[PDB]
């Protein structure tokens, strides 16, 4: 037979068959994937900072890491850009991210010390093992990325091709009134201060008084992207700002001229977009996760690393609005959103209480996830490669929404026409159905790019549509022929990831069968306390006897899958305060417990022991552990859930109860009056075809900008303005009304070649 081991041998990854661009080129062409005709980009050249950004010069001598001299894509000579991502591990280097053998051995050890039997304990060893066998953590393979690319093309154009929602009866506004429920939005900013709108360039987002930061913050470690392949966002802060200025300043210039001379500016404008083509192209970053070994060459998740200039600008539209809008099911009646939901602090109990309430059918939404309860069954729905289902217009509808009820006070627009054109006609062309750079090949991107600029909102909209159509055919059961045919109408794919039958029952019985543990007695668990595996944003439910409520345990399969292959540290930082690693381990094992390990006897104890081991080790070695664990959230792969809490990594009986103590939800912030009705109402009321333009002036302003020529943007606001005046209430009528005034002023774009289609072609000039 086959040689079988307790501690499985080192895995030697397969040889990656698409190692070089010559083979990768063949693969895509062979699979009917579009390869673009390679655009070229000016070489980057040294420029004094006290010139291009004169307002942010003193901010060096007193993030803000500035650079005495910037580097801008303005060179005399040109190049074709390359991006060659490292795939850890490989044949040549198989030890990059090893499995947690020490955790396994320890669990096995701790199991053997148990006097007799118990399969429930052994089941932990079995599971943790089966993972180390079946899975491998790493970057995957080009074969894997490329195969995932074709996978997405086959979603977006193959079985059930994507659909323009505007051609399906939906409209900027009808979608916007849907999003009104599923994603409530306030005025931009956070907790100080307010009132700065989209009437100034990125440079001006750092105002002096008596220095305030209004620049949408982003992590200074990720890949910068075009035009600076091989550099980080922190090494290119000033360059990211400078390029954005140049781009926006040049746009206002060409918009503030318009026609004048036979609209010969059209050629100057399609020139400017072709100049800035690199904004439309993002690096194909192979996402490092725990992959199945068998599908090591067939499935690798792709990240679309958007050009930091595109990012800065797209996020300027969304980030200040989305950030200070924490409105969800937890604080608005009828709201189905889970945005900014956090299960600790009382969070999970409330959704579990929401499920238990007799009302049904009901839905819950977060980006590409739809949770539905129907006929007493929990349903976990995802969209097939959410992000590939997105059309260019799906986003411009979302971009509409954010502006109309995020950057508008009571109907009045608070944004330039420059920004209005960028958001409605430019941004979505840069980001959806655009392009990516894998190796030296410039290949098409199908739909939206996974984890690029403003990805959450567009997916959220996509689900909002699925839900809408769900409401229209009288809320069918997710696994019925009817709920499936929703994808045939909308051109959005979705599978049922998981379904729990008799959901209310099983949740109730969690209270009866709760075994003693950290949150049910204040004792180290001898036996695994039962849970309902909701996978609610990756969380499962268990009842704490000590707290008298449901508390979150990280999904069983996610937990062990993580425990098996711990992530890496990327940059070694060579810090070395004797412990770098040892200390990290502490974080590894304590965080594992904290999320959910605390509820799995062996895994808990095993993690505790190994944590204590490293802790005892570093105490003697001298290392200042306490100071290292200050900002631990930033270090662990689970930190995001523990952010804003400033909580010590201890995992005692207290800390789990203090982490889980019910604290009244944060008060809602809604721009317009708060809707207490629900999505069922809005869906039906909207099918009659009669709905009031709740966006006021701004709505019409954007309706014109989209429906007319790119250059005639200032004329489009002027027209719509005159329109708003003439009244003598409904949107379908007002729509045609304004439209006529676009044909009357002869600035309306000719059918099937909208400004969006014009700016998209202009982004791939080649010649």
């Amino acid at each position: 037979d086959v040689e079988e081991l307790l501690i499985p041998k080192v895995w030697v990854p397969p040889e990656d068959p698409l190692a070089s661009p010559s083979r990768l080129a063949k693969f895509l062409r062979e699979n009917g994937y579009k390869v673009l005709q390679p655009r070229s980009l000016p070489e980057n050249e040294e420029y004094e900072t006290d010139q291009i950004l004169p307002d942010l010069a003193w901010m060096r001598q007193i993030g803000a890491v500035l650079k005495p001299t910037l580097s801008l894509p303005i060179g005399d000579q040109e190049y074709f850009p390359k991006y060659y991502p490292t795939h850890r591990p490989s044949k040549e280097k198989p030890n990059a991210y090893p499995p947690d053998i020490a955790l396994l051995k320890q669990m096995i050890y701790l199991f053997l010390q148990v006097p007799e039997a118990n399969e429930g304990l052994k089941d932990e060893v079995t599971l943790l093992t089966q993972n180390i066998r079946d899975k491998a953590y790493g970057s995957g393979t080009y074969m894997g990325q490329a195969n995932r690319l074709v996978a997405m093309k086959e979603v977006a154009t193959g079985r059930n091709p994507n659909k323009d929602p505007l051609k399906l009866g939906y409209t900027f506004e009808s979608i916007a009134q849907l999003l009104d429920i599923t994603l409530p939005v306030g005025p931009p900013g956070e907790d100080d201060k307010p009132w700065v709108p989209l009437t100034r360039v990125p440079s001006r987002m750092l105002v002096l008084t008596g220095v305030e930061d209004y620049l949408p913050k982003i992590n200074l470690k990720s890949s910068s992207g075009l035009p600076y392949v091989g550099r980080t966002k922190g090494e290119t802060i000033g360059e990211m700002i400078a390029i954005s200025n140049q781009f926006l300043r040049e746009l206002s210039t060409l918009l503030k001229q318009g026609a004048g001379t036979k609209g010969s500016n059209k050629k100057k404008l399609l020139s400017m977009l072709s100049d800035y083509w690199y904004l439309s192209c993002g690096l194909l970053f192979p996402k490092a996760e725990r992959y199945d070994k068998s599908t090591w060459l067939t499935k690798t998740r792709n990240i679309w690393s958007a050009p930091s200039p595109t990012h800065l600008m797209i996020s300027m539209i969304t980030w200040p609005v989305m950030s200070n809008s924490p409105n969800n099911v937890l604080n608005i009646e009828g709201c189905p959103s889970l945005y900014k939901f956090n299960p600790f602090r009382g969070g999970l109990n409330r959704i579990v209480e929401w499920i238990l309430a007799p009302e049904e059918p009901k839905a819950l939404v977060y980006a590409d996830n739809i949770y539905i309860v129907h006929s007493n069954t929990w349903y976990s729905i995802d969209l097939e490669k959410g992000e590939a289902n997105c059309t260019r217009q799906h986003m411009q509808a979302a971009m509409y929404y954010i502006l109309t009820r995020g950057w508008s006070d009571n109907g009045d627009p608070m944004f330039n026409q420059t920004w209005a054109t960028f958001a409605m006609n430019i941004a979505p062309a840069l980001v959806v159905d655009s392009s990516c750079l894998i190796m030296n090949l410039q290949i098409k991107t199908y739909g939206q790019g996974s984890g690029n600029a403003a990805t959450f909102i567009n997916n959220h909209l996509l689900s909002t549509l699925v839900l809408d159509q769900w409401n229209l055919m009288r809320q069918p059961r997710p696994d019925s022929e009817e709920f499936k045919s929703i994808e045939d109408k909308l051109g959005i794919n979705f599978k049922i990831e998981r379904s729990i039958d008799d959901i209310r029952g099983k949740l109730r019985q969690l209270v009866l069968l709760a075994q003693p543990g950290y949150l049910s007695g204040g004792v180290e668990p001898e036996q695994s306390s039962p849970t309902v595996e909701l996978d609610l944003l990756g969380w499962s439910a268990t009842y704490s006897k000590d707290l008298g409520i449901y508390v979150p345990v990280l999904d069983k399969e996610r937990l062990f899958c993580s425990a098996a292959y711990p992530k890496g540290v990327e940059n070694k930082s060579l810090k070395s305060k004797v412990g770098i690693e040892q200390a990290y381990k502490v974080v590894r094992y304590e965080a594992l417990r904290l999320v959910g390990g605390w509820n799995y006897p062996l895994l808990n104890k095993a993690c505790k022991n190994n944590a204590g081991a490293a802790r005892r080790h570093l105490e003697a070695k001298g290392f200042p552990l306490d100071e290292f664990l200050a900002e631990w959230s930033e270090l662990s792969e689970f930190g995001e859930a523990f952010e804003g809490f400033n909580i010590k990594l201890t995992v005692t009986s207290e800390s789990l109860a203090e982490l889980n103590k019910p604290v009244p939800p944060k008060p809602p912030n809604v721009n317009r009056p708060v809707n207490t009705g629900g999505l069922k109402a809005v869906s039906n009321a909207l099918k009659t075809g009669r709905y009031r333009n709740e966006a006021g002036l701004s709505g019409l302003v954007l309706l014109a900008t989209a429906r007319s020529r790119l250059q005639d943007a200032v004329k489009a606001k002027a027209e719509a303005e005159k329109l708003h005046k003439s009244k003598p209430a409904d949107w379908f009528e007002r729509s045609e009304t304004l439209s006529d005034l676009l044909e009357k002023a002869d600035i309306a774009s000719k059918v099937a070649h909208s400004a969006l289609v014009e700016t998209s072609d202009a982004l791939e000039a080649v010649q």
